[PDB]
């Protein structure tokens, strides 16, 4: 099986330039290239997390298998989640997919400003 | 078994009994607490699902927070400075009657699903 062109564009705004198997997922595609992507792919591929969030381009979101019940779930907890927006280790690489850009979406952490202030409850001490 | 009061997402308390050592995951799975979502990667530091939020107190003497538990802990939707990853918390005789609360998600905070773009570009500029 041949392999096909994936450029990444990074949270920091750089582009990264690949070459992933067909068949392979992104996440794999990351992976086993060692591409500088900091807490990518924390479940390792067991639609466990968010953190595989990408951003993809029109014309290759449109031709994406079916998004399951299960990715979905999981997609919901993605931060910035778009209209364009799949879990990178569920999307498998196909031959049409040459030089396609994905983006790396910010995270939750890099949007914050500050750490709110915990609280179990807006009860009064003195009530309680 | 030791007393722990969860306060839910939607605003209300359930009270249930976990043993010494187990996590609060533990205690939130074996007890089947109607919680959405919370726990996804199975207690493998892996997610943010089981954040929780705890007592002043309680909090103050918590085992210290490892690399691993705060790498993701800082992707907890809504992270407060009372805050700690539940599966990573366990349970000692003296949190006996402690209470804590389950904070909303992204998705509860979502009014709606942004525009998705690879980029942008500002041509009033070529
Ligand atoms: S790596 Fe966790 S869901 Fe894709
Ligand atoms: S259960 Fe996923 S990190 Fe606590
Ligand atoms: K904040
Ligand atoms: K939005």
């Amino acid at each position: 099986e041949d392999k096909i062109t994936v450029h990444f564009i990074n949270r920091d705004g750089e582009t990264l330039t690949t070459k992933g198997k067909v068949g392979d997922s992104l996440l794999d595609v990351v992976v086993e290239n060692n591409l500088d992507i900091d807490g990518f792919g924390a479940c390792e591929g067991t639609l466990a997390c968010s953190t595989c969030h990408l951003i993809f381009e029109d014309h290759i979101y449109e031709k994406l298998d079916a998004i399951t019940d299960e990715e979905n779930d999981m997609l919901d907890l993605a931060y910035g989640l778009t209209d364009r927006s799949r879990l990178g280790c569920q999307i498998c690489l196909t031959k049409s997919m040459d030089n396609m850009t994905v983006r790396v979406p910010e995270t939750v952490a890099d949007a914050r400003q500050s750490i709110d202030v915990g609280k179990t409850s807006a009860e009064n001490l003195y009530f309680q």
